[PDB]
């Protein structure tokens, strides 16, 4: 895309440089950090004006391209993202690999209304490694995994529905965190959202990382 095109959550938040809520540890890219999950309520959330330049892009484009890899443990229910109100009292986005179903969840809260949808045969909770490609465009979302696997899933309501102009001065995105006793378990790598770009030409750089 152009101007703030990438946005590489754990970078945003300095997750790497705060010794809190997390070990270090290697994954899949060998260049970048990896986060095996210990209190996700300690790792920071991202900056307000960063948050705001990213709901912006969701809003610009009508959509995103999230990208992340993640070894997450058998038959848990982890949280990758979530967009959490300031007054605690609750999310209006969230991002779930639910390892309980098989599935990736994705919740929006609109008008004081929850939507949740499960994109289906998507069982990545597994142990092992395993890279994503998150595409959803207004009410659709279409999510690769590795190299190998397309499921795609209908939204109640188009994603930018949520990313409002102010949302940052009353919510603020989380990663690994979200939902009662749904925070990630396992490690996160490369956690990114991505604009002006096609899953077509993530999966032939092979980001199936």
């Amino acid at each position: 895309g152009g101007d703030n095109s990438v946005f590489d959550i754990f970078e945003l938040t300095g997750a790497a440089r705060k010794g809190s809520g997390r070990r270090l540890v290697k994954g899949p890219d060998p260049s970048s950090p990896a986060f095996r999950i210990e209190d996700a309520n300690l790792i920071p959330p991202v900056p307000d004006d960063k948050f705001q330049d990213l709901v912006d892009a969701v809003r610009t484009e009508k959509g995103f391209l999230l990208l992340a890899s993640l070894r997450q443990m058998k038959k848990t229910r982890g949280t990758l993202l979530a967009l959490e109100r300031k007054d605690h009292s609750g999310q209006v986005f969230s991002v779930v690999s639910n390892g309980k179903a098989g599935t990736l969840d994705l919740s929006l809260t609109v008008q004081g209304k929850q939507h949740v949808v499960s994109v289906e045969e998507a069982l990545l909770a597994t142990g092992q490694w395993k890279s994503i490609t998150l595409f959803v465009q207004e009410d659709r979302a279409q999510l690769y995994i590795d190299c190998e696997k397309m499921e795609n899933a209908e939204l109640d309501v188009p994603i930018q529905s949520v990313f409002t102009r102010d949302l940052a001065s009353i919510a603020r995105l989380r990663i690994a965190k979200g939902g009662v006793n749904d925070n990630f378990q396992g490690v996160l790598q490369n956690v990114r959202f991505v604009f002006g770009t096609t899953p077509e030409d993530i999966l032939r750089n092979k980001g199936c990382s």
